[PDB]
């Protein structure tokens, strides 16, 4: 299970950093 | 633990993909 | 590793629950 897990978590932290991203860019106008 | 976090996990990764949904839709201008 | 998930999975939640609320201000044209 824990191992199970920690792949689906360090999955959602990239997935996260990419949507904080795009957000900060569509708040900033940015491009 | 293990369970209170998989439950958790689960319910990341369901908000997780209806912000990706979301965010696509913006950045894409959809609609 | 346990704790260390508890760790990152509620860092998540809080960055998850920052990126809703930011995605429904631009989803509803707030402010």
């Amino acid at each position: 299970e824990v191992e199970a897990l920690e792949k689906k978590v360090e999955a959602l932290e990239f997935k996260v950093q990419k949507l904080e991203k795009k957000v900060e860019a569509l708040e900033h106008g940015w491009d």
